[PDB]
């Protein structure tokens, strides 16, 4: 089928990649220029280590699941080599705007709204009968206008397995997993809650890492005793208790994000 039969589909000499913001063991993610006015994010696939169509799965969902909330997919290139393409985020991801100068001068307001969008995009996902798997602030991206997109950048098979590492089990950020899915395994959109959460507190806190003071084995072992991280400091009573929500030990006792999105936005 012609590519501009597509609205996806472009001629791969649409693309000048230009850096290489992180290679792994499936491919590599550039950042380059279409038709040199736009800059763009571009994932590749290496011949071999998966299926072409198990990589186009993705960009697949990302045709589906359109959405204002999440990174909306820009182009894809089929033939060998592989492109997903997506715009370029200046702003980058939202763990590290946080950390900027200007990230940091965001005023409460501004980061509850920002919480909003994060948990309205997750309710499509929810929704579209979807989840995350791993909902956290590096998995955010921030627009232009400083609204929030939500990504999903393959962040564990991102990285390369070392001689001092073997496990089998599954791979998942441990200060933001719920015990359900640490214990058995187990990953659902109330899963996803529990993350969002956490991620609260990064917004919260400028970026700051989750469970300050704790190895990711103290964490687990606290997990086990029902330890709940601290209310960071001046963030709201009320919000730390809406995050509280998300980290009821029962799964089914968590909110929907339709809950938590409409708590967010009127917060104040
Ligand atoms: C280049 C690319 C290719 C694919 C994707 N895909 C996604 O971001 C995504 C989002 C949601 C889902 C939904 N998914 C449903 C199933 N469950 C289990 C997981 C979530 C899937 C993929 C993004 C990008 N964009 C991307 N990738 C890496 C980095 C950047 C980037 C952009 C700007 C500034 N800094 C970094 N941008």
């Amino acid at each position: 089928k012609p590519w501009w039969e597509d609205e996806w589909e472009v001629p791969r000499e649409t693309l000048k990649l230009v850096e290489r913001l992180g290679a792994g063991q499936f491919g590599e993610v550039w950042m380059g220029y279409y038709n040199g006015h736009t800059k763009v994010a571009v994932k590749s696939l290496k011949q071999g280590s998966m299926s072409p169509d198990a990589f186009l799965a993705e960009a697949n969902l990302m045709k589906q699941l359109q959405h204002q909330r999440l990174v909306r997919l820009y182009a894809v290139v089929t033939q060998e080599p592989i492109y997903i393409i997506t715009e370029y985020m200046e702003n980058g991801s939202l763990v590290d705007f946080l950390k900027t100068p200007s990230g940091i001068k965001l005023t409460i307001n501004k980061l509850l709204d920002m919480a909003a969008q994060i948990a309205e995009g997750m309710a499509f996902i929810e929704e579209r009968n979807y989840i995350h798997r791993d909902l956290r602030a590096a998995n955010i991206l921030v627009s232009d206008t400083l609204s929030c997109k939500i990504a999903d950048f393959g962040l564990a098979r991102l990285i390369e397995d070392n001689e001092y590492t073997a496990r089998e089990g599954a791979k998942f950020p441990i200060k933001w997993t719920a015990p359900e899915a640490i214990n058995y395994g187990t990953f659902t959109i109330k899963s996803d809650v529990w993350s969002f959460g956490i991620l609260l507190t990064e917004i919260v806190t400028h970026g700051r890492i989750p469970y300050p003071g704790m190895t990711n084995p103290e964490v687990i072992q606290n997990l086990e005793r029902g330890y709940r991280m601290v209310r960071p400091d001046n963030c709201p009573e009320e919000l730390y208790q809406l995050m509280r929500l998300c980290w009821k030990e029962r799964p089914e006792d968590r909110p929907t994000f339709d809950y938590l999105r409409s708590v967010l936005e009127d917060f104040f």
